């Protein structure tokens, strides 16, 4: 599970490209935003491909508390194959952009300005993580 | 073939938190190519943002234009373009300003100077052949 603390924390602006394979076997991958370093922090976002049952599914976490799912099938991702993701912050949500199309809009539930950073854990092979 | 540009309207205009995504490749006599954010579809729209790779020159220039007049260029450091090779520009806006991240590197921070909710025009033209333009 990878872990990159965010650079000036995060405002509208902020983006976020996480580059990666998607191994052959793969149940499941996450990339989160946490708002803190200690083990169950709350997360911002977590952004949940679902390769085994074919679907996405986007969460927060509250007092680790899992909120409303926004879930839908069918997954952008294809075991065995690359990917590049983009995490967008905007002044009224997250961004979910793979490959060449926004999948997805996340509206914010946690203030932005409690994320610290970034995880990326599951089924994945992680090339590069970079923020700008 | 020839030179391949780009316009695309933002209807909705754009707002702090979307990037610009831009692919393509230099050709091997480029001079200059550049890409605007508009206010409108009329000749001489002001612009919000004028991103100029100048190949010939080796510099490249920020600027706006307002009014029909423009503004003071701002100039990045060094040129991170080069005649026969590829790119990807990302066009970051936030509340401040737009980023410039040009292959894997934060490249300049254009502070905005009109206010972003006139942009409602992307174009991409001179020497320069894009593979995509990207609005998130
Ligand atoms: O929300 C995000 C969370 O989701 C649950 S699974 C979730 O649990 C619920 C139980 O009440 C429901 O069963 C829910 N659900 C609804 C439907 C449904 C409802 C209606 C219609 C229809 F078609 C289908 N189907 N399933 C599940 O998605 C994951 O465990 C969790 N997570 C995963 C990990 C994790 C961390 C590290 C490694 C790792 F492998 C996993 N750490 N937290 C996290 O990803």
């Amino acid at each position: 599970p990878h872990k990159s603390s965010l650079p000036e924390g995060i405002r509208p602006g902020t983006v976020l490209r996480i580059r990666g394979l998607v191994p052959p076997n793969a149940s499941r991958f996450h990339v989160n935003l946490l708002c803190g370093e200690e083990q169950g922090s709350d997360a911002a976002l977590h952004f949940n491909p679902r390769l085994d049952t074919s679907e996405v599914v986007f969460n927060s976490k509250e007092q680790g508390s899992w909120g409303r799912e926004e879930r839908g099938p069918g997954v952008p991702f294809q075991r065995g194959q690359p990917f590049e993701v983009l995490i967008i912050a905007s002044d009224d949500g997250f961004k979910a952009v793979v490959g060449d199309a926004q999948y997805h809009h996340f509206r914010h539930r946690l203030p932005l300005a409690r994320v610290r950073l970034v995880e990326v854990g599951g089924d994945v092979q992680l090339d590069s993580v970079r923020i700008f």
